[PDB]
């Protein structure tokens, strides 16, 4: 009993909103807007300012990890490395943004020494999370260390938290992986964007639901219902399972396909030692006939049993066949909320319309500012004598883009185009290429302007850019949905 | 400053309220009604489901420490091992529940290496402790793998409470050790559960207090007796010293039981360290006579020096004779609760009362399926002829079955019975051993209903139970009280 | 979900606020009245109950951590011992109150091994903390182990938050380092005990502002002026660099000052990174021309390159020109609060008038006893005759000195030191030397007193001893304040 500090009423409070909103935001659930953790969000957008693409080979994680710990996270190492390693593995994420370079893992449950042992890069998705950063897409903040800045929200380009889940720390409030198929999704973000009142059912028409990274059996309709309509629910995995009778009598069971993130060693382990506590027999032999190639293995079922019963009592028994909550828990508007898959898909919307208007609108800035330059080099071209008198008259080049100003009523980065015009650029050889690309540039002013003015356009822009990712990168189901 | 999670009141709230009770309940103060934490239920039951009890020898702690991973408590390795280590010390812990087979410390303070080097089971202790627990006795509940079921409280066969102490730490909030003999402390149970109202002085009468597992002196009654009657308190320990003068001269202090939970070696080289720091001389040397064998131990006063004053000097100084505070602390009903003596008493009578209702509630329900079973092979017996007839003029076994329960008022488990009944059975030879075990179950219905329906022998089972644990263990106070 | 403790509103809030106080206390913001953690303060009385003082060799910091786990804080070793290093280096600590023996660390970043390794003791700083401590000056507590006692607060003699500052942890709140020339910060103390309305601007005339352990320039007095009137600011650090023109033409940056708790190592990285992050050019390389010894580095700029821009950019980009916030947050009257600088110095100066008061009290006890027992013997001097008489008359020594104290009005002291008085002091020469230092210690208690009666001496003797402490160590600034 050391610190005998009394009077702490409001202060209290404020120091526990603080370390919970720290625990909820650095260490725990993540956003609606682009699905990913705040760790995650350093992760990419550091590698993004180190360039380490897949143009160049991989480096290593060591460097990467440095630099997130120099300039944007100051966390755990091996923390930041964890983050590092689940995401960049096919079976313990379902489109890995990171492709490493090294020994990772296995589904048996491994992990790698270090972050200084193998290497890593972005890989084909990540450059699609980070393509259109750079132009006043999201608004950054200045972090930690008051000369970086950071972005607050990753601008997506496909919604992640359907891609890839959230996995949650309840400090009260803990969240869910409902996974989707790419393809369907966006196909789910197109009908949403066109009727602004579809049903859920009529999204469980385009959606089927868990999308696994290594492929399952979902048990349950009704519950994938309940979760895309309230977003509380629970589904059955059961395993891609199947009987084979051999023409000798004993009788096979291959299973193929278990569970989101179930290991393989702990349930193979599980049966042998559920043979070994002999609640119930039949099981000859487990043949794990794979060291990491091919996920297809052999259990036996000796002569005189039906290896129905045995496959409902290791469903039963086992982690075979598997409860699996949804909650899907996210920040929106900077609350965690409960949403539903009509609200995740609204807010998503939401977000790419202001992602499209904040780049239009910085490109129309761009070419505005292009356009104002060149409008003040085309007035000097409409008058090149009256210049050339001022220039002649000019005594200091302060006063000659003053007095130009004044003349010609121009702007300091017009009168400074004049100024640095090169005598070269005063034909009409010159002139036609300026005047052509100044209408070219006015054109593209006025095609911004129209997706501006027409929130159409806008959900066109979307479609196109959704049905280029659909092209680039959409697998289908490796889970089947029985009944 | 990352996340930036706003509007959280009542989440705060509900998240602050579960991360409370999960520190209190899973890393804190254990329960009244067994006195275990839930690390050492889990420790407890997951021994009994591997079935490692005293018929084997000893099995690796690795591997009962893995099953506890993989089935009830995911948590620290080193700290569910740590349990293992307390509970498994004679020293550390008064009556053993798990005996181990290895090195696993010292009175010195020593640790073993991991859970993978030394073995372990469960004691003669365990056993009382998981005595009738499969038969309807305590509710189980779905731990976090939804699979495995774990028992909310262990059935007791004595208050493990008093025997053992609760170590508590404070988030507010914490809880001490008072240890007691096992007799005395059923003869109090026995008392408590006679009279219904016993003064606290009448049971001091029966208690002593603080049965420490090496031994001590205790001084102080005043404060023995704030215990058990408000809960706070605090007595004092001195050592079991005593002043052996020589004939040469120089006097003998033989200090042979520190108190509860303080070291050896750290008092004698505070004992040298306060001969060096030379606040009172007098201490010639001291003589640690023992490697791991017997614990009487030499410290010498010089000639000319009554080791009394030395005596009452160490007392004053160092961890001789030192405090020791009670605050008996436990959660009753869902709520932490500071509680006395005559609580802790009457709340496990309570549980005992509820052990007994539901296993004989458990007895009755198996002997009544039974007698119901034997009731209709016995009306089976009784028209035999019928029965025949309807059989021979059936096709399926489910018309059979109707058709008895029709013409018989039968269920289904009496008319699978009797279609399952062996033709060897339609005998008065068997008739007589039928009929004679129904009305020998009829008789053990009746015996339990009787049970059922007289408190007054539910406190005799009770007390019968009782004293056969007290004759299978009860040893006497190694510690005296002194005045 | 283990626990499912439910009715905790009240112990709930009791368990956040001391779980919450712990942490503000223990591990986070120091106090006012010495600016000393509660780590530090163990650190720094446990030195002293070992008298590890600079009069002896150093010793093993392993012995010494050892004695604080077993006396006053019973926490983690490498974080105690993380202080001690912390404490000990002249780079990261402004006055080393510890001088360490050993390799501890670098600028660069470095740490020592273990506290097994390298050796410590108390510089001549600590004596200075810890002079008059064991004369009732500041009130002990039990801690912990309820035989050892404990300082509140350490009775400083120079005010230690602005000599070192203190580095705080949010919880909420955090809290920063505002470094002081001691000299200047003691002829502060000086003006404000003086003048009680001394306005902060000519307290910015006595005080600069941020002495810091190597040296930089501080830009920004409407920061500092801000800081030292609300406490919240910040001022802006840039570095100790120059610009040297070659006879060749390649320009010189010699940097030899980087501002309070930046690297060197990763500054030059991130410069070396800078040029391979091509943004800005104009670097030709980097010199790191020293091992250990001499702060003064050159980075080169390239022919045809004013290295003002270079120097500005990098002031811009790199942890060279840095942000440095001020909110002077620290526990007055156990709560912790922001404060001003004319808010501590108030309060210090309280803090030494309460410890010239306890000290001359002490004193005056300590000689008023002392003038008691002189005054009993002088009594017994002056009637001789009468004291032989009833000695001669006496049979027990209680007797003696209960008719003593009955025939003269004497206390139990008094008549014991008339039964001990040695019959050699029954001369002249010796009633001389009694009566004389008896007149002496009169003078002295008449002395005390005029201290106790006069607030103007007690400012006097503050006064005094703060200008003996400039005169033993008051260098001056290693930082420049620039404008």
């Amino acid at each position: 009993k050391n610190l005998v500090n009394v009077n702490l009423t409001k202060e209290m409070k404020a120091s526990f909103i603080d370390y919970a909103m720290s625990v909820i935001v650095a260490r725990a659930l993540p956003d609606v807007r682009d699905g990913l953790k705040p760790v995650h969000r350093r992760i990419l957008y550091g590698m993004n300012e180190l360039g380490v693409t897949p143009d160049k080979p991989h480096k290593k994680s060591a460097r990467i990890t440095g630099d997130v710990m120099g300039k944007y996270h100051p966390h755990g190492d091996s923390s930041i490395y964890e983050a590092m390693v689940r995401m960049a593995q096919w079976w313990s994420y379902r489109y890995m943004l990171v492709d490493g370079h090294g020994n990772f893992g296995s589904m048996d449950g491994d992990s790698a020494a270090a972050q200084r042992y193998t290497e890593a890069r972005m890989s084909k998705i990540a450059l699609e999370m980070l393509r259109d950063i750079n132009k006043n897409t999201v608004d950054f903040v200045d972090n930690y260390d008051a000369n970086e800045r950071e972005p607050l929200v990753l601008p997506a380009r496909f919604p992640n938290l359907l891609v890839n889940g959230a996995t949650g720390i309840a400090v009260g409030m803990a969240t869910n992986i409902p996974p989707h198929n790419l393809g369907e999704t966006i196909d789910a973000v197109k009908l949403v964007m066109d009727n602004p009142e579809v049903t859920t059912k009529d999204l469980m028409e385009v959606l089927p639901g868990p999308d696994f990274p290594t492929g399952a059996l979902v048990m349950g309709k009704s519950g994938i219902h309940k979760a895309y309509e309230t977003g509380k629910g629970s589904i059955v995995l059961r395993s891609r399972t199947e009987i084979e009778t051999t023409k000798t009598g004993r009788e096979r069971i291959v299973v193929t396909e278990f569970p989101y993130m179930v290991n393989k060693t702990k349930v193979h382990e599980h049966i042998v030692r559920l043979v070994q506590e002999k609640r119930i027999e039949g099981i000859t032999a487990v043949r794990d006939e794979s060291n990491r190639e091919g996920v297809r293995f052999v259990i036996e079922v000796k002569r005189d049993a039906s290896a129905n019963v045995i496959l409902n009592n290791l469903f039963k028994m086992t982690q075979m066949q598997t409860n699996f909550g949804f909650n899907m828990l996210a920040i929106q508007n900077g609350i965690p909320k409960i949403l539903s898959l009509r609200q995740i898909l609204d807010a998503y919307i939401e977000h790419q319309k202001e992602v499209v208007v904040r780049r239009t609108r910085f490109d129309k800035e761009k070419a505005e500012a292009r356009a104002h330059i060149l409008e003040g080099l085309l007035i000097a071209l409409d008058h090149i004598d009256e210049v050339i008198r001022i220039i002649r008259a000019s005594e200091t080049d302060a006063e000659a883009q003053a007095e130009l100003m004044s003349k010609f009523k121009l702007s300091e980065r017009q009168s400074q185009a004049i100024l640095d015009m090169r005598l070269r650029r005063l034909t009409g050889l010159e002139r036609d290429k300026i005047q052509s690309e100044y209408d070219d540039l006015l054109a593209l002013i006025a095609d911004l302007a129209d997706i501006l003015a027409k929130p159409e356009r806008v959900s066109q822009i979307i479609k196109d850019e959704l049905d280029e990712v659909k092209r680039k990168f959409s697998d289908k189901r490796r889970t089947e949905l029985m009944v």
